[PDB]
């Protein structure tokens, strides 16, 4: 399948890195209006987290040339404007962060694309998980959404655990790591006010949807979820601490084999298992979405918990996006 | 009434500023055999956490002066080669970090002082905290613990939680600022593996016992609470999570009263309240022991609910030492 | 003498500080389009450098009142649409960053101002530089600049040695400390590349005007010296490392003797002497503009030599801003 | 050949992973008394800095074994007691710290092995620099230094330029990153004593011994050359800035010129050359021991200059170790 990106961001290069590494997946242009063709190949060449790209990189007759393979670029501020038909993008990645409803992403078909895909939450398009819900997709839908990098690590744990022991109840604390909307002295942030305050400094509280949401996904689980974040200063990598109680009883030991046997079927891939001694550098460019520790938690008793899991908030997700789209165009 | 210190690290040389300010406590002699007299003088008068001392600092006569005070320095490895007697020492302050045990710390009392105070928790010695149980203490007690900085801010909150809805059960987490017994990049630290990473780089997970401590200075939660601690890259200042399961059913502004009614009667200087929109570093050189962040909780339903309270883990810890010792000398 | 205030940044904030301390300046009007009343209030009360501000701060009729003194608030993007005549400012200090010619910083005096400050260098309004050539200011001039905060630092400690011993030729490195204008992530900085790199992982080397600027405040060095900067990850306080030639021979005691005497004669609050084992955070909220480390210079010969000084970039500048505009209105 | 290690910290580490990278020195021998044999897999798997090692590791039998081959663990103190000679180690690599001089390095060849490498500069050890005398290497020596991470990055550079244009004196800087000799916060540390100020807080300056040891290597430039050093918060990555004047006249082209011609000739592999807009973080894991920037840096005249040349502390160090090692086998 052919495909377009609007917004050439940390998760817009990180994406076109991911499919240039699988090969079912074919790059075939790109829109960014403050990003011009030279200064395109020096933030593709060089990355400050995850390292120099393995591979060759030029500018040939007003393309962007990747390991051989050109790519038509474009400079426009309103999405209705650009010409995705003419260069052949039968699917866009919609990562600017600034057209999250179904009114403003439809501005993409206008162009001549055929389906959209949200790299976030949405207060109206249709939610999906790999490893979750991913069999509900249907070929009606032409704008979809793949939620949020803290949805994808929280969901496919709570899932295994549900099925197994019963969740009546449960509270989420996230440990994050600083993104590019922090800032990085004292200033102005609009309406949330501790957002603005110096990120290299502070240990900083915040606001999450993210486990109210695993309600919409996971529907049994409808109102019985919710939590919130702390931001620290780390460049890259995150944590989920998940406190919950049960319906049947049960030993830690026997909660650790259920994590491990699901880990080794169905959800190879996507959820890991570990029970070294290892500490957030240790999953820097790591592809699962979610990795148990054996080792970090604790139980109360037979009914009372808490548990902890890791992920890759850049490099993880870039690659749950490019399976969303194999998956679909299966269905076409 | 006039005190010694064995131990000039980041705690004693605090716990001396803090006593040169309120003018009830009184120090006369510091023992380090790693610190000499004129390095002592550079240490005292600069900081680069809390800022320059406002005073005089110089020595004379192979003694070190402090707006005026003579003080006698010391340099024995082994406690009871030291002459505290002499100099007329009464209580001593052990502040060291290697002897927490009643045999270990017992050896001040062969060098002629009379009481002694352990700034750590111990196995063996009689755990206090102001607040909660300090008229318990009598003087038939020679030896005693002022416990840890973690278990100061939690304990004053579960006592007014409990007294007025009831606690069946509950889990901590605190995310806790960088120490001395850290490293700056990745090497050996004994038994605990993950706590020898690199501190400038990484989230770190570690074991506490702050929570189960808790059940000893309030024998009624003895066997109902438990926790862990995760370590960022920030010099000073920490935060507690309390997940936890009520008795009587409440609304979360029933719980904000009864907070802001202890913080204004008698617990007063121990406990604060806030409803600001507050980060970290708004608490560097605070003297509270517990504030309370209205904004930052919240509530799945009228019995399960998430807590959130600051402590600045220097400075805070070092003004409850000087208040414990006021205590016990006004009780001789 | 009465003031207005054009941007409430680091700079706009911290002079408002200075003012109230020093009680010969008075501020009675603020502009700024992105920060409402009540946001106003809050970020003047905490700040994560200096702490909190001890004094009151309320908000009452649709005013900013500090210690009972009230200030009219206005909210315009275009600089001629403000009315500072009726509010009774008769200086303005220009601190966004974004009018610094003298076409575009005009149009504050369409609005009925007398004379305006730009808290920053310019490419045609004349510079002046307390202790350097402040004597040489007249009545005259409407529109002036104060400078860059490296030029402080340099052009007081260049002054003194070429009077005494002679510059033939000299090169300038400064290590300094992050600002707004860099970002927490790798992203898009414009023209200069460098610029947007990751601010908290990154050693970033930068181009400086400060060292010619030099040449324009004293006409004798003009040609003479040139160099550049590399930005580092601390939050405030940066340091001059200055490498030049002599005319006439000197020891290095000799070049100590004079610059104690400058100290402590005609340059006294400007330039200051240190012999002390000082680091970075030693001068954070210092007043001064420039203070030699004697200890960590070093000679080759007794004609060529290094010399190096600290200065706190927010703090220090913003107290010769409210120095210069006493200067102005004691001429008037 | 066959080799062995004393100390297996962050240099002795790596040296190990550079030749398992190549296959020109084989490693049969490990000793440190505070690492045990468990512990010592861990720390050779995870890397905070550099990553996951490729390949395998496990224990067997009482020995570590790396991809099948089988080495021998010891855990001694004292040098004189490590049997060496049974375990078949011909080279032995002293990279403690602790062991610097001829008499202390001496104890090796008790054990019963041939020669000796001392990781570091020495006060009575000839000197060797790769690239520049290590043609006066001869088989009468049992026990040589390979110097300091700076003087591998100055040596190559100046050598150049002395021979093209000459040198009649200069001054050096390096601004470098943090290392284990530094603390976390503030501390005792012996007779230096702004190095043992908060390493996560300051800039802070510092000796170095690096500039004058040029002489020894190059006798020419005896007496010609000297510097200092700041010490930044970033983990890994430094930089030099070398301010020189010179005999023949010389455009800033010219200078490019030649560097370029040198690293595509001779010195192949040991210097490197760029135009691109660099940072640090560029030149993490890179195997050079110095690469002109020739953006960054600038010139005020024909005769004098300022030139930048960034290295890899850790790892181009490390690679420059086992190259040494080679070349003195082929003259055996
Ligand atoms: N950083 C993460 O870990 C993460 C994880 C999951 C989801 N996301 C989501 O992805 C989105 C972007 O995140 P990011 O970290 O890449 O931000 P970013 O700033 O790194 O990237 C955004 C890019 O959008 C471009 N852009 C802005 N306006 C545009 C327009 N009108 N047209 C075209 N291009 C435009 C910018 O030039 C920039 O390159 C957000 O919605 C965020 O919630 C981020
Ligand atoms: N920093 C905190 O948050 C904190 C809070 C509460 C309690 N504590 C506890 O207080 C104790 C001290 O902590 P610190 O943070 O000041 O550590 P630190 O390393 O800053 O201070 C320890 C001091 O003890 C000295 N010392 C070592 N051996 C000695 C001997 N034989 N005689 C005299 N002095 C000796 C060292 O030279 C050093 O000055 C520890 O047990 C720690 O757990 C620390
Ligand atoms: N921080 C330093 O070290 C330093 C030192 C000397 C000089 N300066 C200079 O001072 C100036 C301001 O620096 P800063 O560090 O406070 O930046 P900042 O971003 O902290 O402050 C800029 C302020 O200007 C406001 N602003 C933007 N457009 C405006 C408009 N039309 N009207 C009114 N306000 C507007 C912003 O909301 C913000 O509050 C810059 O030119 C800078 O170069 C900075
Ligand atoms: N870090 C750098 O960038 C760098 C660069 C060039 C040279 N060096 C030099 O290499 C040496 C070590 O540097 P490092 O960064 O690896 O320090 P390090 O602490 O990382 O490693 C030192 C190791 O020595 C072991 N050790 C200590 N005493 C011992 C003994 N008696 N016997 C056996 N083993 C013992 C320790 O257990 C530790 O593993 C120093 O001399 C340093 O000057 C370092």
């Amino acid at each position: 399948v052919k495909v377009g990106v609007n917004g050439f961001g940390r998760i817009g290069r990180l994406v076109t890195r991911a499919a240039f590494n699988s090969g079912k997946v074919d790059i075939v242009a790109i829109n960014d209006p403050f990003i011009d063709l030279h200064y395109m190949v020096y933030m593709f060449q060089y990355d400050s987290t995850h390292g120099k790209f393995h591979g060759t990189v030029k500018a040939e007759n007003g393309k962007l040339v990747i390991n051989g393979k050109a790519i038509t670029i474009f400079q426009e501020r309103d999405p209705a404007n650009i010409k995705w038909g003419d260069a052949g993008a039968t699917y866009v990645v919609e990562s600017t962060g600034v057209f999250t409803t179904m009114e403003k992403a439809g501005a993409h078909l206008k162009g001549g694309a055929k389906r959209v895909i949200i790299s976030a939450p949405s207060a109206d398009a249709p939610m999906f998980v790999m490893g979750v819900n991913h069999e509900k997709y249907d070929n009606s839908l032409k704008i979809v959404s793949n939620a949020s990098c803290t949805t994808n690590c929280l969901a496919p744990l709570a899932k295994v655990i549900h099925d197994h022991f019963g969740i009546v109840e449960g509270l989420m604390t996230t440990v994050h790591a600083i993104t590019a909307t922090q800032k990085t002295v004292d200033g102005p942030s609009g309406k949330l006010w501790r957002d603005g305050r110096g990120a290299a400094q502070n240990i900083i509280p915040a606001s999450t949807g993210a486990a109210k949401a695993v309600g919409k996904v996971i529907p049994e689980l409808n109102g019985k979820l919710t939590g919130m974040a702390f931001r620290v200063p780390t460049p890259n990598v995150s944590v989920v601490d998940l406190t919950c109680r049960l319906e049947k009883p049960a030993k830690y030991d026997d909660i650790k084999q259920v994590v491990k046997q699901a880990s080794e079927g169905p959800l190879k891939g996507i959820l890991g298992y570990t029970e070294d001694q290892v500490v957030s550098c240790d999953f820097n460019s790591d592809t699962h979405s979610s990795t148990f520790d054996a080792g970090a938690g604790i139980a109360l008793n037979d009914h009372f918990v808490k548990l902890i899991s890791w992920y890759d908030n850049e490099f993880g997700y870039s690659n749950r996006v490019v399976d969303l789209m194999v998956h679909m165009a299966s269905k076409e």
